[PDB]
C-alpha cells in the first residue's frame, strides 16, 4: 500500500471514488440546465447563469475528492459521466425541482458516506464531509427550495410573467 | 427608598415595568414571524428581515425601560415573555396586520403611561415617552399602514405575484 | 413534510426548539443581572455591561437556532420565556456563581441534544453544534470560573475592595 | 411690556431669576469643593476636577436661564450669591453626599417651576425644562448616586486607600 496510508478502509476509498463520479454527473446535469436556458426559445439569462455557475462548483466538489483520495494513499479511479437523464428541462420550475432531487441524491451519497466513515471509524473522513460538504448541500437544498416555493407563488408554470419576473429579481 | 429617588410614583415604577415586559412580548412576537417567512414553504426574505429588524428594535425599547427605570431609582422586576399568539402567520398581509394591531396595543400602553405620569405630575417621564418613544410608535405604525394598503392593491391575500413583488419592492 | 427535509428526525427538531428556550431563558437571566449591577445601590458598571453583553451572545445563539430548524426543513416552536429565577443577584460573586452553574446547564442540554443527534446518525447536526457552540460554551464556562477564583481571592463576598478592583481591572 | 412677551406670566419670571440664582449658588458650591481637594493636606485632584467640571456647568445652566428670560421677554434680576454651607468638605464621600443633596435641591426647584408653568398653560417654558434641565439633572443625581455606593463599599470614610483607589479609577 501507499506509505502514507493510515486508517483508509478499502471500502471508504471505493465509495469516494463513486462520490466523485456523482458529483461529476451532478455537474454535467447542471451543464445541460444552462444550455437549455440559453436557447433562444427559452431565453432566462439569469436562470441559465445559476445553473452554469452550480455546474461550475459541482466540479471543484469533485476535484477536492480527487485531492482528497491522494492525501489518504487512496487511488483516484475514475468512471464514464453518465449523460443528463433529459435533453430539455420544460422550464424554470421544472428545472428547479429536478436541482432539488438531484441535490437532495448528492446529499443522501455524502451522508451514506459520512456513515461508512463512521463505521470504519474514520475521523478524518468524517470532519472532511462535515466541513467541506454537509453544510453547504443543506445551504444549497434550501435555497432550491425557497425557489421552488416563489416559482408557485409566481404561478408557474402557466404565468410566463412569473416567470419572468422571478428571472429577473431572484436571480 | 433609593438614594436617587425623587418624585417617582410607585405607580410610575410598576407601570415602566409592565411597559418592558410588553415590549419584550412585542419584540418576540416580531421574531416569531421573522421565523414564519423564512420557512422553505414560505421564503419571503426580504419581509422576514424586516420582522427580524422589528424584533431587535422592541427589545432595545424594553431595555432603554430596564435602564430608565434604574435612572430613576425605581427596581426593574422582570415576568414571563408570553410566546405569541400565533404559531403561523398566514401570509404577509395578515402579518402586518397582526403587526398594526400589535403596534397600536404597544401605542396604547405608552399613552397610557404617559397619562399617568401626567396625573402623577412626573414631567421627566412624560418627557421620556415624548422624546424616546412616541414618534417612533407613530412612524412605524403609519409604515405599516401604508404597507397594508399596498399589499391589498396588489391583490392579497390571493395573488401570490403581487405578495413577491412586494417582498422584492417594498422591503 | 418540508420539500427541503433530509435526514432530520422529529425528536431532534424538537429538542432543537426545546434549545432555543433555553438560549432565551439564559439571555433574559444575564438580562436581569446586568440592570441589577446597573443600580444606584449597586454601581458596578463594567460587570453590568459584560452581563449585557452575554444576553445579547445568547438572543444571537436562540437566533441561529431558529435559522437552523428552518434550513433542516423543521418548524420553530415558541414558548413562554421564564422568568430568571431571582431578582436581585447579591453581588458580583454570587452573579458569576449563578452565571457559571447556568453555563454548564445550557452546556448539559448541548450534548444531550449532540447525544440525541449521534443515535439518530444526523452529522449535519452534530457538525452544527460543534462548530457553533460546543467550543462557545467550554471558553465561556473556563472564563467565568477564571473570574470567580479571582473573586475568592479578592475577598468577595466581603471584601468591598476587591470587588471594586474587579469591576475595574477583570472587565 | 416687552414687545416679544406672549404668555409669558409674571410668577414664571421671577421663578426663573430665583433658579437662575440657585444655579449660580450650585456652581460657588462647587468650586469650593474643587479648592478643598485641590489643598495639599487633602491632594485628590480627579476628585477636585471632578467638582471643578460641575462648577462650570452649573454656571452654563444659569447663562442658558438669562438666555431664556430675555427671549421671552422678560427681565435677568439678579441677588447675592450666597458663600456655600461649608468652608471645607471632610472627605470625598462627605463630599459627594452634599452635592447629592445639592443636585436633588436644585432638580426639585426645576420641578416647582415646571409645575409652575404647567399651571400657568406655558408650554414653551415646560419644554425649556425639560429638553435642557430635568435628563441632566437626572443623569447628574444617578452618577453621584453611583458614586457614593462605590466610596462607601470602598470603606469611606475611614480607608484612605479605598479613597486613593476610587480617586484614580473612578473620576
Ligand atoms: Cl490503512
Ligand atoms: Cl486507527
Ligand atoms: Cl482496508
Ligand atoms: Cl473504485
Ligand atoms: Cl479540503
Ligand atoms: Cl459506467
Ligand atoms: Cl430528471
Ligand atoms: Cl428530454
Ligand atoms: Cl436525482
Ligand atoms: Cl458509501
Ligand atoms: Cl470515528
Ligand atoms: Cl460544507
Ligand atoms: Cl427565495
Ligand atoms: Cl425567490
Ligand atoms: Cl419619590
Ligand atoms: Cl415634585
Ligand atoms: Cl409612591
Ligand atoms: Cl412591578
Ligand atoms: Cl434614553
Ligand atoms: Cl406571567
Ligand atoms: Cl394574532
Ligand atoms: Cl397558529
Ligand atoms: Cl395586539
Ligand atoms: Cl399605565
Ligand atoms: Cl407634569
Ligand atoms: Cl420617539
Ligand atoms: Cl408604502
Ligand atoms: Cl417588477
Ligand atoms: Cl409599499
Ligand atoms: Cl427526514
Ligand atoms: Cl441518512
Ligand atoms: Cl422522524
Ligand atoms: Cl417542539
Ligand atoms: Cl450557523
Ligand atoms: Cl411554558
Ligand atoms: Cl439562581
Ligand atoms: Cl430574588
Ligand atoms: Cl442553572
Ligand atoms: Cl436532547
Ligand atoms: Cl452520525
Ligand atoms: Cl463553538
Ligand atoms: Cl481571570
Ligand atoms: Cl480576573
Ligand atoms: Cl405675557
Ligand atoms: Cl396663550
Ligand atoms: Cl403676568
Ligand atoms: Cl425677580
Ligand atoms: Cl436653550
Ligand atoms: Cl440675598
Ligand atoms: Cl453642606
Ligand atoms: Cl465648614
Ligand atoms: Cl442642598
Ligand atoms: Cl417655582
Ligand atoms: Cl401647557
Ligand atoms: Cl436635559
Ligand atoms: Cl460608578
Ligand atoms: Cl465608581
Ligand atoms: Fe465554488
Ligand atoms: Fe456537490
Ligand atoms: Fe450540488
Ligand atoms: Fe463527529
Ligand atoms: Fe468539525
Ligand atoms: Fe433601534
Ligand atoms: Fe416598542
Ligand atoms: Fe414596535
Ligand atoms: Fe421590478
Ligand atoms: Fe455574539
Ligand atoms: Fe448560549
Ligand atoms: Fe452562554
Ligand atoms: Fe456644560
Ligand atoms: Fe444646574
Ligand atoms: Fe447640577
Ligand atoms: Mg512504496
Ligand atoms: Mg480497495
Ligand atoms: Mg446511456
Ligand atoms: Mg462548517
Ligand atoms: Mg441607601
Ligand atoms: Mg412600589
Ligand atoms: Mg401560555
Ligand atoms: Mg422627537
Ligand atoms: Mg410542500
Ligand atoms: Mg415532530
Ligand atoms: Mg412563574
Ligand atoms: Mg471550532
Ligand atoms: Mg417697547
Ligand atoms: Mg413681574
Ligand atoms: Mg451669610
Ligand atoms: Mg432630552
Amino acid at each position: 500500500v501507499s506509505q502514507v496510508r493510515q486508517n483508509y478502509h478499502s471500502d471508504c476509498e471505493a465509495a469516494v471514488n463513486r462520490m466523485l463520479n456523482l458529483e461529476l454527473y451532478a455537474s454535467y446535469t447542471y451543464s445541460s440546465m444552462y444550455a437549455f436556458f440559453d436557447r433562444d426559445d427559452v431565453a432566462l439569462h439569469n436562470v441559465a447563469e445559476f445553473f452554469k455557475e452550480h455546474s461550475h462548483e459541482e466540479r471543484e466538489h469533485a476535484e477536492k475528492f480527487m485531492k482528497y483520495q491522494n492525501k489518504r494513499g487512496g487511488r483516484v479511479v475514475l468512471q464514464d459521466i453518465k449523460k443528463p437523464e433529459r435533453d430539455e428541462w420544460g422550464n424554470t420550475l421544472e428545472a428547479m425541482q429536478a436541482a432539488l432531487q438531484l441535490e437532495k441524491t448528492v446529499n443522501q451519497a455524502l451522508l451514506d458516506l459520512h456513515k461508512l466513515a463512521t463505521d470504519k471509524v474514520d475521523p478524518h473522513l468524517c470532519d472532511f464531509l462535515e466541513s467541506e460538504y454537509l453544510e453547504e448541500q443543506v445551504k444549497d437544498i434550501k435555497r432550491i427550495g425557497d425557489f421552488i416555493t416563489n416559482l408557485k407563488r409566481l404561478g408557474l408554470p402557466e404565468n410566463g410573467m412569473g416567470e419572468y419576473l422571478f428571472d429577473k429579481h431572484s436571480v
